[PDB]
């Protein structure tokens, strides 16, 4: 089974993306702080982060750019949730925007979880 480590600071948004990708048949891991992902990571080794840009303690993307300095979680694919540039130079795979589209974002989910090995 995939999973997915979601950080998400807000109980609304981390329970729609909790629901849409349990329905899927994912497994998720989740949190509401960046450096909490960061050691999440490397004790369960997600399949994909989905990471909250706007996160009130730190900027997602700072914390995408530990996660490709290190060795262990470089390969795993992040997907930024925004309220493209900046998120592509950052080092994320995609974008997110709010609200969101279910279908978009369930689509970009499992075009980057669900490929050939
Ligand atoms: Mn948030
Ligand atoms: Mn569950």
């Amino acid at each position: 089974t995939k999973k997915v480590l979601i950080v998400e600071d807000n109980e609304l948004n981390m329970k729609l993306f909790h629901d849409l990708l349990e329905a899927q048949g994912y497994e998720t891991l989740q949190t509401r702080e960046g450096l909490s992902a960061l050691s999440i990571a490397r004790e369960n080794k997600p399949d994909l982060i989905l990471m909250d840009i706007q996160l009130p303690e730190i900027s997602g993307l700072e914390v995408t750019k530990w996660l490709k300095e290190d060795d262990d979680l470089a390969h795993i694919p992040v997907v930024a949730v925004t309220a493209e540039e900046r998120i592509r130079e950052g080092g994320c795979e995609a974008y997110i925007s709010k609200p969101i589209s279910v279908v978009h974002f369930l689509e970009t989910i499992k075009r980057l979880l669900e490929r050939q090995p």
